[PDB]
């Protein structure tokens, strides 16, 4: 199966991939869903296939919202191959943007503690038994960001205060700063 010229030319200037790139995911994306229309479970599916053994359910079904844009309930390739140029070769500052997105649950432009709660709580459920103590839960996870990045200590990251201390903190430009999942 192969994407319209007219759509993979629109696609290829909307992202960080060539031509034959967006061509290549395409058919990656199709091989696993022949309906072109992912589903929040297949999406579930699919993060229990890279991190089999733990809970990766929550985490992927927070994920899944992020990449259906238009909040229809699935995933089709246009969504798909954008939110994987962002989140694998974004900018720094877009690719914080799309994270602010991820934990602001209820997109009203604030993370609130018990927002990025449920994220971490999401990421702990995937990862489990695969950490130090200060933060060995997800509670002390939020507790020291918020102490890194509340910086108007009113219990909301804002979009600044999550850029800025994000860049703050070297392991999370680490983990920003790879390019394919490479750095
Ligand atoms: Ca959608
Ligand atoms: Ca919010
Ligand atoms: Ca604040
Ligand atoms: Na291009």
């Amino acid at each position: 199966s192969k994407l319209k010229p007219e759509v993979v030319e629109e696609l290829t200037r909307k992202t960080y991939f060539t031509e034959k790139e967006v061509q290549q995911w395409y058919k990656g994306f199709i091989k696993d869903c022949p309906s072109g229309q992912l589903d929040a479970a297949g999406f579930q599916k699919i993060y229990k296939q890279f991190f089999p053994f733990g809970d990766p359910t929550k985490f992927a079904t927070f994920v899944f919202n992020v990449f259906d844009e238009n909040k229809d309930g699935r995933i089709e390739f246009s969504e798909f191959i954008q939110a994987l140029s962002v989140t694998s070769r974004g900018t720094l500052d877009e690719k914080l943007r799309w994270a602010f997105k991820l934990y602001d649950l209820d997109n009203d432009g604030y993370i609130t503690r018990n927002e990025m709660l449920d994220i971490v709580d999401a990421i702990y459920q995937m990862v489990g038994n695969t950490l130090p103590e200060e933060e060995n839960t997800p509670e002390k996870r939020v507790d020291r960001i918020f102490a890194m990045m509340d910086k108007n200590a009113d219990g909301k990251l804002t979009l600044q205060e999550f850029q800025e201390g994000s860049k703050a903190d070297p392991s999370i430009v680490q983990a920003l700063s790879l390019y394919d999942g490479l750095v």
